[PDB]
């Protein structure tokens, strides 16, 4: 562990500027697609909150937000630790993820929300590791497909640390 935190990184994969550019570009597209619709943006705690927060700045249409907290009992079966606080019937739902990996938990969440009689349901993920997929799920909106290496920053943690970086990258191997 370095006193200076950026010194913990081996490589920066996405700078803050890169991430903000992705938010602007995805936000413009999402604005197009959801303008005038009853859009609810749903984040899955904890890490997705950083990306969501920046993404919704750039969605220039009315929307509400909500959050869920879920735990795997990956077996497809998911435990709801915090459910949505508001109804999604007749709403257009966008689940906002920091990273899509196996998809298993996310697939189960989409099945649940679909049962609530939404108008539509789509996923926007900042990062995608498609090689990791185990469930039959793909995001309509993807920021960047990345190598299957452990990354941290911008919501993504190691041992609960590093979610505060405004960029994303790989750690030196002496850190883990
Ligand atoms: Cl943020
Ligand atoms: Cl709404
Ligand atoms: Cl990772
Ligand atoms: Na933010």
């Amino acid at each position: 562990m370095n006193s200076v935190m950026h010194n913990d990184l081996k490589e920066v994969l996405l700078t803050e500027e890169d991430i903000q550019n992705i938010c602007k570009e995805l936000g413009a597209q999402l604005t197009k697609d959801y303008q005038g619709k009853p859009l609810v943006c749903v984040g899955i705690l904890k890490g997705s909150a950083m990306f969501m927060s920046d993404l919704i700045k750039r969605i220039d249409t009315h929307l509400s937000i909500d959050f869920m907290d879920v735990s795997s009992y990956s077996t497809g079966e998911v435990q709801i630790i915090k459910d949505l606080g508001s109804s999604i019937e007749n709403k257009d739902v966008l689940i906002i993820e920091d990273i899509l990996e196996t998809g298993t938990t996310l697939k189960s969440i989409t099945e649940l929300l679909q049962s609530r009689k939404v108008n539509s349901l789509e996923i926007v993920t900042l990062l995608d590791k498609p090689n990791r997929r185990k469930a039959d799920i793909e995001a309509k909106y993807v920021g960047k497909k990345i190598p299957d290496e452990f990354v941290v920053g911008y919501g993504l943690d190691y041992r609960e640390l590093y979610r505060n970086l405004p960029y994303i990258g790989t750690l030196k191997p002496e850190v883990y």
